[PDB]
Order: structure tokens, then sequence, then C-alpha cells
């Protein structure tokens, strides 16, 4: 599913994201933009034989299992499937954990080169929330 901006920013909301460990939506709306292009389908390879899936790119080396990154953790406990899927669920579960372990909103790439710092609110801006 390819959300719309304003629709993900509501999904997200209602998922419990908005302000989660002090990120306001427009950062996780923002970051699903770069991630994703607010694709529920996108998948990336790395270069390290991991994979990245779903709204938020999340990578089978340590939070999900994919049966092919060896020596991978899945600290999800999820399939990376499960991360495709058009309800976000699992993809905001697995984020919650992430967003947990340390680093914050650092542990996504093109969230701290994209994101961070940026008027994040525009990402919101106009929505029914
Ligand atoms: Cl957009
Ligand atoms: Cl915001
Ligand atoms: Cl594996
Ligand atoms: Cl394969
Ligand atoms: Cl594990
Ligand atoms: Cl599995
Ligand atoms: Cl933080
Ligand atoms: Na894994």
């Amino acid at each position: 599913k390819v959300f719309g901006r304003c629709e993900l920013a509501a999904a997200m909301k209602r998922h419990g994201l908005d302000n989660y460990r002090g990120y306001s939506l427009g950062n996780w709306v923002c970051a699903a933009k770069f991630e994703s292009n607010f694709n529920t389908q996108a998948t990336n390879r790395n270069t390290d034989g991991s994979t990245d899936y779903g709204i938020l790119q999340i990578n089978s080396r340590w939070w999900c299992n994919d049966g092919r990154t060896p020596g991978s953790r899945n600290l999800c406990n999820i399939p990376c499937s499960a991360l495709l899927s058009s309800d976000i669920t699992a993809s905001v579960n697995c984020a919650k954990k992430i967003v947990s372990d340390g680093n914050g909103m650092n542990a996504w790439v093109a969230w701290r080169n994209r994101c961070k710092g940026t008027d994040v609110q525009a990402w919101i801006r106009g929505c029914r929330l």
C-alpha cells in the first residue's frame, strides 16, 4: 500500500508513535517518506546481505527474520514479511523497540541525514489529526 502523507500520519498517530520516545509525528512521517516513499512493500538489499523492509525499512540483521541473513537476530520476533503489510502495526511495534535501543531515531540513517534538525512539522501540516 502506498500511503498518502496525511493518511500515514493518522495511522502513525493511531498506533501510538506521536511523541514516542519524544519524537513528534512529523519525525516519523519524514523518516517514512525518505525510507520508503510511504510504500509498505518497499524492500532494499544491503551490501552486508541483510534486507530493509517496509514503510520504515527495518533491517533483518537485528530486527526481523527473513531466513537469509546469516548470524542475524530477530529482536522484534516477526517475519520480515509482516513489515510489508498494508496494516502498519508490525512496523510500528518494531520501530518502538528500535527507537528504544539507545540511539533514538539515529538508527534510521535517512532520518539522521534528511529529517533530523529540519522543520519536520511540515510533514503533518494540513492533516486532520
Ligand atoms: Cl509527500
Ligand atoms: Cl511534528
Ligand atoms: Cl536468517
Ligand atoms: Cl534470497
Ligand atoms: Cl533474536
Ligand atoms: Cl519468521
Ligand atoms: Cl533520543
Ligand atoms: Na534476522
